[PDB]
């Protein structure tokens, strides 16, 4: 049960507009032949173009939508739409380019898939809500085989040329005409009512719906994901190291400890109040403080409401208004006043972190992660965490080259007595350098507005 049967039913209504007369009981295997692909009986790491919703969810990074509208089969001319915004029109003789041939479109799909793909993933899965003339579209800009590798690389291969008989994976592409070995998934499969704007719509207003063919690949993949990340959740599923995952995992554990140990040395909070996941463990293990915990899975859909979380039934709710409120990626509506926050920004552009559904995205760190549209009336009460490094530890060197730190914002002994020791600076430029790979993975820090780090220096006495 690792890979989708050829034999496998295919429900064929969603395709009897384009192909008129299609029989309703269909497999894969009479479904591939019909789209004019050879599979001779083959047993090469390839048995179906198409794969189960399982191994969809495993390759999320691999998913561009795709759709084609028959611009006015093989007598007419079609609209070749992709989820990176990418409008083609293909004769047979936002972004919306003018009629060309097979043989010059089928160059630019190589290109921008390989452009989109190279540092997200091995393969492509074109997310479809199938309708027919995507599936005979294939044959244009797509050839199968048994797998194989890059011609210049270990990486499997994604792509073919005619001109030279080779194959590339994504980095190694430039000038392939061919679309090598891709994978498929028909949405329409999945056993919804209704049309896709209706489906999708339901669930998000951020995907318009201009009648162009890249909007109803946009909207199919939001689908979708909505289908896999949002109303269902596997937090189970690993994910392949891509990026800088390890650095800003460990960056992320490292400014968690010092904004909090900071927090609890400036204001003295006798209860820390640590909101979210069921797992976490104290932050900082030595502090003086009553650490209370409270759990909230991680949130897929839409924030929570600060007043749910607090919601007792026929009980008191912990008073939140003493001491300090600890949301580390729990995302709430509006923080109370007396919070310390780390909210993850959808809006950033990283290799780690997918276009998601109305607004919100998919962030993919070993385990993905659909979370809701920033909003930054969120923080209303809460002001930007500055930047500061704090230590208490001894000055002293132990076993790096040197210029020597001047800065405002490293609160040792030594800066306070007037020149910062060589291991204070060391681990300075280290924490800095973790916070920058923090902030530029996209997440923001905020805190109570009393936070202020000059209470710090009369921690050293
Ligand atoms: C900061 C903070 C977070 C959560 C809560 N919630 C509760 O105390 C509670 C008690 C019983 C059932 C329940 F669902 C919630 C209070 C807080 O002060
Ligand atoms: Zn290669
Ligand atoms: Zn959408
Ligand atoms: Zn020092």
């Amino acid at each position: 049960p690792t890979h989708l049967s050829v034999d496998t039913k295919f429900k064929t209504e969603g395709l009897c507009v384009d192909i008129p007369g299609i029989p309703k009981d269909m497999t894969y295997r009479r479904l591939i032949s019909m789209m004019g692909f050879k599979m001779n009986y083959q047993v090469n790491g390839y048995p179906n173009m198409f794969i189960t919703r399982e191994e969809a969810i495993r390759h999320v990074r691999a998913w561009i939508g795709f759709d084609v509208e028959g611009c006015h089969g093989t007598n007419l001319p079609l609209q070749l739409g992709f989820s990176t915004g990418v409008n083609l029109v293909a004769v047979p003789t936002p972004l919306m380019y003018k009629g060309l041939p097979w043989n010059v479109v089928r160059i630019k799909i190589v290109q921008m898939l390989s452009d989109t793909l190279k540092n997200l993933s091995d393969r492509v899965v074109f997310v479809l809500w199938a309708h027919g003339f995507e599936l005979t579209s294939m044959k244009y800009f797509v050839k199968i085989g048994p797998e194989r590798t890059c011609c210049l690389c270990d990486r499997r291969a994604t792509c073919f040329s005619t001109a030279s008989d080779t194959y590339a994976c994504w980095h190694h592409s430039i000038g392939f005409d061919y679309v090598y070995n891709p994978f498929m998934i028909d949405v329409q499969q999945w056993g919804f009512t209704g049309n896709l704007q209706s489906n999708h719509d339901l669930y998000c207003q951020v995907h318009g719906n201009a009648h162009v063919a890249s909007c109803d690949a946009i909207m199919t993949r939001c689908l979708a994901v909505h289908e896999c990340f949002v109303k269902r959740v596997d937090w189970t599923i690993e994910y392949p190291i891509i990026g800088d995952e390890l650095k800003i995992n460990a960056a992320c554990r490292k400014v968690q400890h010092m904004v909090v140990k900071a927090a609890l040395l400036a204001d003295k909070f006798p209860v820390l109040h640590d909101i979210g996941n069921p797992k976490a463990i104290k932050c900082v293990p030595q502090a003086d403080v009553e650490w209370k915990f409270y759990d909230a899975q991680p949130c897929s859909d839409k924030a929570y409401k600060i007043e749910e979380l607090f919601y007792s039934y026929a009980t008191h709710s912990d008073k939140f208004t003493d001491g300090v409120c600890l949301f580390w990626n729990c995302n709430v509506d509006r923080y109370p006043a007396n919070s310390i926050v780390c909210r993850f920004d959808t809006r950033v552009l990283s290799n780690l972190n997918l276009p998601g559904c109305d607004g919100g995205s998919l962030y993919v760190n070993k385990h993905a992660f659909h979370t809701p549209a920033f909003d930054k009336s969120a923080f209303v009460n809460l002001k930007q965490l500055p930047f500061f490094y704090y230590s208490d530890s001894p000055c002293e060197s132990h076993g790096i080259d040197y210029v020597p730190l001047k800065s405002a914002t490293c609160i040792t002994r030594c800066n306070l007595g007037g020149a910062v020791c060589r291991h204070h600076a060391n681990e300075y430029r280290l924490y800095l350098d973790a916070y920058n790979m923090m902030i530029s993975a996209g997440f923001s820090l905020w805190v109570y507005k009393q936070f202020d780090t000059y209470n710090l220096w009369n921690t050293f006495t």
